[PDB]
């Protein structure tokens, strides 16, 4: 298991524009296109991203290319974030993967405001952080996924994903 497989499980794969859990236009493996209500807008954003006239449908290969770029960007966002980087650097590999999953889902910004959880994580106070992370809108909206990520962070193993 690794970040890629892990996220491909949490996000799924869809080759036609779809609405995500928040009602936003998405495609591929969790690639958010736009927070706007317009599909035309979404379609425009897709075509710019892919570099062709897609008409709202992409191939598997294209989905994977967006996904790779998105994972890469999530990492780099963490490393560039003054609140997040030291937390991340302090952790082992499995737990770093849990953190990338979160930033992938919620944006660097969204994750950088879990101040309290970040501190506990950095202190290696796992059960506590786990409890704190569940006290969030994130957990109340997408509970099944949040638990998976939260157990991974908690245990530092991939059991939630087997
Ligand atoms: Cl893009
Ligand atoms: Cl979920």
């Amino acid at each position: 298991m690794n970040i890629f497989e892990m996220l491909r499980i949490d996000e799924g794969l869809r080759l036609k524009i779809y609405k995500d859990t928040e009602g936003y236009y998405t495609i591929g493996i969790g690639h958010l296109l736009t927070k706007s209500p317009s599909l035309n807008a979404a379609k425009s954003e897709l075509d710019k991203a892919i570099g062709r006239n897609t008409n709202g449908v992409i191939t598997k290969d294209e989905a994977e290319k967006l996904f790779n770029q998105d994972v890469d960007a999530a990492v780099r966002g963490i490393l560039r974030n003054a609140k997040m980087k030291p937390v991340y650097d302090s952790m082992d590999a499995v737990r770093r993967a849990a953190m990338i999953n979160m930033v992938f889902q919620m944006g660097e910004t969204g994750v950088a405001g879990f101040t309290n959880s970040l501190r506990m994580l950095q202190q290696k106070r796992w059960d506590e952080a786990a409890v704190n992370l569940a006290k969030s809108r994130w957990y109340n909206q997408t509970p099944n996924r949040a638990k998976r990520v939260i157990t991974t962070m908690r245990t530092g193993t991939w059991d939630a994903y087997k």
